[PDB]
């Protein structure tokens, strides 16, 4: 079939939903495209470069709240951004594992730069703005993962019994959204304090 | 060599530091113990059961702030617990990936039950106490991971340039500890509010 970049990525994402990250191989990617392994290699050198590519395209195709809206609050931007990043990670099987094994890439450079500039324009130091952005990022990847490598594994005292019922009634959305607010109000308490003891 | 449980786990952890999670195989575990593959199989049926075992023993050997101290505040307990869980995950190569692929096990049942009871005794609902515990857990696993599958990968605009310098001056400890406080103050703001609009 066509082996332009955007066709190869299309096929590899389709393969990732079928196999999960651990079973995604270049060998299986060549079979799906109808080509011999040395043909694929001219296009894709290894699994790592494939995964680097998928991590970037997943956000480029599906992460549509990369950037704050005109005049949006930093609070509203972190909420929207986090929700967008979660949805984009959940869209493909092992999406979070695909994300984690990858470089904040040339192509994204100016997106992540804009995010940091926006935090500093809203009264954060670079360090504290980066700590907020990183915290939201780590919390969000941790939640999405838990689910996703949860499901991978499977292919009581009473409170733990009720809690596993609770955590498995939606798919971590409630718990995700409640922690998101907790974390944002924490940053705002920190920001407002300045040099006051808090 | 000896193939009691605690010897097999000792050898497998030693293997995990040498290979990382992706290269840990039962075949390599049998070679390290000086035994044939069918001998290992009587003891260990597959990689998954091995990883299930390692995840539990890692916390049992190294997570020493599972339980709150006599009269400790819930705030102080979440801080200490999170720091303990981070240290225990970082102790072995791909520790966080080992954690994620595993069941809150029979053996841990009463530990995690105690944590939830302690939150409800401190004025949290079961749901809100579970949301706090889960948030701390997801944030902590997300941070530790980023590092660990960061390093796996490797084997600029100015703010991003300074920020990668910042994130890579300690090993995420500062950023981890700052988000930890943000998250705890967020839970306390939520808890104190009751039914007030907040
Ligand atoms: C989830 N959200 C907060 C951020 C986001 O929306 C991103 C985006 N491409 O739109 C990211 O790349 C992020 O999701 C993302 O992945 C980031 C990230 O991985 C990262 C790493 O690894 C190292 C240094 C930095 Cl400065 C970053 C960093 C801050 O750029 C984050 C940003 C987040
Ligand atoms: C990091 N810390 C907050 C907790 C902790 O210290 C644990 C421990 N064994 O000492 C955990 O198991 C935890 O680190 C841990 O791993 C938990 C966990 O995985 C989990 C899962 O997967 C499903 C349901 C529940 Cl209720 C839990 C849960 C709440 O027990 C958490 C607890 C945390
Ligand atoms: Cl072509
Ligand atoms: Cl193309
Ligand atoms: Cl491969
Ligand atoms: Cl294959
Ligand atoms: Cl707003
Ligand atoms: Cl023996
Ligand atoms: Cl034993
Ligand atoms: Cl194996
Ligand atoms: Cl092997
Ligand atoms: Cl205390
Ligand atoms: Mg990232
Ligand atoms: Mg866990």
């Amino acid at each position: 079939s066509r082996l332009n970049r955007e066709s190869v990525i299309d096929a590899a994402l389709e393969l990732l939903n079928e196999t999960g990250i651990d079973g995604l191989t270049t060998r299986k990617l060549a079979q799906k495209l109808g080509i011999e392994q040395p043909t694929l290699y001219w296009h894709v050198k290894n699994k790592r470069a494939l995964l680097d590519a998928l991590a970037v395209e997943i956000l480029a195709r599906h992460h549509d709240y990369s950037l704050p809206a005109a005049g949006e609050s930093w609070q509203s931007f972190l909420r929207n951004n986090a929700m967008s990043f979660r949805r984009a990670l959940l869209r493909y099987r092992d999406g979070a594992k695909v994300h984690l094994g990858a470089r904040p890439d040339e192509k994204q450079y100016d997106t992540v730069e804009t995010q940091l500039r926006f935090m500093t324009e809203n009264g954060f130091s670079l360090r504290d703005g980066l700590y907020a952005i990183s915290a939201v990022s780590h919390f969000t990847l941790g939640a999405v993962l838990e689910q996703q490598e949860h499901t991978a594994a499977l292919t009581l005292p009473p409170l733990l019994r009720e809690a596993l019922q609770i955590m498995d009634s939606d798919d971590g959305e409630q718990a995700f959204l409640h922690g998101l607010e907790s974390l944002i109000r924490g940053f705002e308490v920190q920001l407002t304090a300045l040099l006051q003891i808090v």
